[PDB]
């Protein structure tokens, strides 16, 4: 579980949003496992505007933050799960280490600020849901 919280803005795993989430929708996309929703509160998170490839992670079944070198922002095709049948999911970027189901939400961060949240994972792998080209989160 976790989200990003930018301006007046929550960004989830599309997966893991609630029922408050949809009836308070800005932008979804299925294909990038993201959902973003409206918050009467600011948030304190700023959202990088970069091309860095390393980076630090929240990993919620370690209790620990792990140093990562992770790919660019890519369609990786991810195995069939009680969430979506098997496809191809977009802005995805991929490192080794470790990930459980229950790590998705963790915040993946470089120097410049929040990259992206953990969306999948593998034997060994961690796959982060890239946020730097949602500009719009910066205004309004
Ligand atoms: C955070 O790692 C989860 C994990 C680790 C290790 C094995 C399996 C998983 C679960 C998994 O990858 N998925 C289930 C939830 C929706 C995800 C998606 N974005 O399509 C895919
Ligand atoms: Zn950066």
């Amino acid at each position: 579980s976790g989200a990003i919280y930018v301006g007046n803005y929550r960004v989830v795993n599309r997966h893991l949003a609630t029922h408050n989430d949809w009836a308070n929708l800005v932008w979804e996309d299925s294909s990038r496992d993201l959902l973003v929703s409206s918050t009467t509160a600011q948030g304190c998170d700023t959202i990088a505007r970069c091309d860095c490839q390393t980076g630090v992670y929240y990993c919620s079944s370690r209790r620990k933050h792990y140093p990562v070198s992770f790919s660019k922002p890519s369609l990786i095709f991810v195995e069939a799960s009680e969430y979506y049948p098997a496809r191809y999911q977009s802005h995805l970027m991929l490192a080794v280490g470790h990930s459980e189901p229950g790590d998705c939400g963790g915040i993946l961060r470089c120097q410049h600020g929040v990259v992206g949240i953990v969306s999948t994972g593998g034997n060994g792998l961690v796959g982060f849901a890239d946020v730097r080209d949602l500009l719009w989160l910066d205004e309004e």
